[PDB]
């Protein structure tokens, strides 16, 4: 009971923090090093996230300043930035990346919107299946009698009660995003 219990707790809070992870890709007001992430180029033949060969720093909320970690990758990230559709038009210094952010259009924010939850009903699904996994585990000791039936329906509540606690987070976190999107 408590492997299955534990586990799938553990689970849930990867999958919050996978949630997180995802909807910080999301193009929004507020620039962060998260919405590049996604941002690939041809790295000697395998396509690499730009923010795994570059820093990132923001100085203000509509600005971003990117560092390639070798100068000679700079045209290509720059060129992957400019053809990605966060609709930005990159400069360059000899040796930086600076990226001006629009404002959203209103008719972008409820799209990106739009991307947040569903980001949020994958993050939730994925942590009732968790549940789903666990419970069926449970399930399976109470019928082949390795524990008491007490004891494996306080479990069965508990479960419930971790798996409504983590949905609940995930969408809060989507609200917020959402909030992040509609603020500018």
């Amino acid at each position: 009971i408590d492997e299955a219990l534990f586990d799938a707790e553990e689970k849930m809070e990867k999958a919050v923090a996978v949630a997180r992870d995802d909807l910080s890709t999301i193009r929004t007001g507020r620039a962060n090093p998260g919405m590049f992430s996604r941002i690939t180029i041809d790295y000697y033949g395998a396509a690499t996230p730009i923010t795994q060969l570059a820093s990132i720093n923001v100085p203000e909320a509509r600005l971003v300043v990117i560092k390639p970690y070798e100068a000679n990758q700079l045209r290509a990230i720059e060129t992957a930035i400019r053809n990605s559709d966060l609709g930005v038009n990159p400069t360059n210094d000899g040796a930086l990346i600076r990226v001006a952010v629009p404002q959203l259009t209103e008719e972008r924010r409820r799209e990106l919107v739009k991307q947040a939850k569903h980001k949020g009903e994958e993050a939730k699904v994925s942590v009732r299946n968790i549940r789903r996994k666990a419970m069926e585990e449970l399930h399976r000791i109470r019928k082949e009698g390795e524990a008491g039936e007490d004891e494996v329906g306080r479990a069965e509540k508990d479960l419930d009660k971790t798996t409504h606690q983590y949905v609940t987070q995930i969408d809060e976190l989507v609200k917020h995003k959402e909030g992040e999107l509609l603020e500018v």
